[PDB]
């Protein structure tokens, strides 16, 4: 208990600074003290050496605050309980928790196993997803900036995020510099709430309540500081304390080999899917140019020429995003377009990972006999190639103002699916590319009207999934079934002939016995 009472210092101080607002109007009394304290904590964290080594600055800030507030000054019973207890909690830390909470941060009934293992593994996955939470901080930053209320030059901070997203030379330096620029933006935000207003690059919204007009920037710089705290805890956990082949034992190892590499050879597919959702949601000629370049970057075949266009993909993203935000300035569609740029940035990052029969060999074993692969592995590998025609048909249901062509297409496919696997993969991929092209025509065609987007997008999604299947040497042994089932049919026909001959000569003898009985 003494560790929990001697370590919980910085978060409780930030809680005092967060609940220490609204003791008067916009002055140096309540809010500006907490703003300067959060800015001092930001300078201590981003100065890369005062993460826990500015106890002189902490004690001197407590000393200056208590000295000015105690030698300077129903309404006089909570402010002395606010800042009086602020100085009292600073001195109570100086007597209890300024030595222990700052010295330990140096650099020199069986739920307990699930609790500790989940804590350590959630910390590890939270670091690997704290790169992704720098991305999610960009996400919530824009989703509060351009989707709820415009912050203090929100275009500038979201633009810092915007060129921070695709570039790894920016990311470690520009992450801390973005925390510093968001802290300076919060300083300029709380310095803009003055009372001399005398009542397009400022947007002074005249913040009334003096608490709500900072939380979209205070929580933003605080999320960047939570990322900085995760980086510091990453350094601390580094100083202290599935395989691509071992997935074939159970479904949890499949989930481990999935979660480690969920975007690895899946990425550009989900990129195109998010592009499809963006084109569906945006409804603009900007989305028409977006879909023109997206379908053009689909129009070449492999994962190699498009891999050369993928730095050019990041190039048109960086050419598009800032101009789009400033042109809307002087949307939520732009927020999900930034999410699309985030997925494309992730792909542009991890494309060239050259660090790292065969697995095709246990697969004809793995079409009937597995621990738990086959129940899902060939339900994927066989019982989706028909289900795609079901979702083609329901896309032709809802609304088919012209969807009859893909009804006739799934008619041809529904007749020809037994033998289209029996084609070789060249013509298979030819006809699949033809089919996905004739799909992605119609979405941009339904963008040229100035509903029914989701079923076409889901059809497209399953089409990318089967394209991954139809390349794969994992699928070749499911395809090897079809040569056998094409060959052995006449033997089964002769088996039905022999079985019904057995039935007829089973019934003739019964009738002979009954006629003998009657005679």
């Amino acid at each position: 208990v003494t560790g929990i009472y001697v370590k919980y210092w910085i978060y409780v101080c930030a809680g005092m600074f967060i609940v220490v607002s609204f003791a008067g109007r916009l002055v140096v009394y309540k809010i500006v003290y907490m703003f300067l304290f959060l800015l001092c904590l930001t300078l201590f964290q981003v100065y890369y050496t005062l993460w826990r080594k500015l106890l002189r600055v902490f004690w001197w800030l407590v000393v200056a605050y208590t000295m000015l507030v105690l030698i300077a000054v129903s309404e006089l019973f909570s402010s002395i309980l606010i800042p009086g207890f602020f100085l009292l909690a600073c001195i109570l830390q100086l007597h209890y928790f300024h030595r222990p909470f700052m010295q330990l941060t140096d650099l020199e009934l069986d739920l307990a196993a699930s609790f500790s293992a989940v804590l350590t593994r959630i910390q590890v996955f939270v670091r690997r997803l704290l790169e992704l939470h720098v991305f999610k901080l960009v996400a919530l930053y824009t989703v509060w900036v351009a989707l709820k209320e415009v912050s203090v030059m929100n275009l500038l901070l979201v633009v810092l995020w915007a060129f921070a997203l695709p570039y790894p030379r920016f990311r470690p330096m520009a992450s801390c510099l973005s925390t510093v620029w968001t802290c300076i933006i919060i300083v300029c935000k709380m310095l803009y709430q003055l009372k001399i207003v005398n009542p397009n690059w400022f947007g002074v919204r005249k913040g009334y309540p003096n608490l709500g007009y900072i939380q979209n920037h205070l929580q933003i710089l605080l999320l960047l500081v939570f990322e900085a705290v995760v980086y510091r805890r990453q350094e601390h956990y580094r100083r202290q304390h599935g395989t691509r082949q071992r997935l074939d034992q159970d479904l949890l190892s499949c989930l481990k080999y999935f979660i480690n590499f969920f975007f690895y050879k899946f990425g550009l597919e989900i990129c195109f899917l998010m592009a499809v959702n963006v084109i569906g949601q945006r409804m603009n000629f900007m989305v028409i140019l977006h879909g023109c370049w997206l379908v053009a970057i689909l129009t070449r075949r492999r994962r190699e020429a498009i891999a050369r266009l993928w730095p050019n993909y990041c190039l048109f993203l960086t050419l598009f995003l800032l101009y789009q935000y400033l042109l809307c300035l002087g949307s939520t569609n732009l927020i999900s377009d930034f999410l699309l740029l985030l997925c494309a940035s992730q792909q542009w990052q991890v494309f060239s990972a050259e660090r790292t029969r065969g697995e095709p060999n246990p697969i004809p074993n793995f079409i009937h006999c597995r621990s738990y692969l086959d129940m899902l592995k060939v339900a994927v590998f066989r019982y989706l190639f028909w289900l795609v025609l079901v979702v083609v048909f329901v896309a032709g249901a809802t609304i088919s103002i012209f969807g009859l062509g893909y009804l006739l297409a799934c008619f041809y496919l529904l007749l020809f699916g037994t033998t289209l696997l029996q084609k070789d993969t060249r013509a298979q991929l030819v006809l699949w590319d033809c089919l996905i092209l004739y799909n992605v025509t119609v979405i941009i065609s339904k963008n040229m009207l100035s509903a029914g987007i989701i079923w076409d997008s889901i059809c497209f999604f399953f089409l990318l999934l089967q394209r991954r299947i139809f390349l794969s040497h994992y699928f070749l042994h499911v395809s090897a079934d079809l040569k056998a089932t094409a060959l052995q049919a006449s033997r089964g026909f002769a088996l039905y002939n022999a079985a019904n001959l057995k039935s007829i000569n089973f019934h003739r003898q019964i009738e002979e016995k009954s006629l003998a009985q009657l005679k």
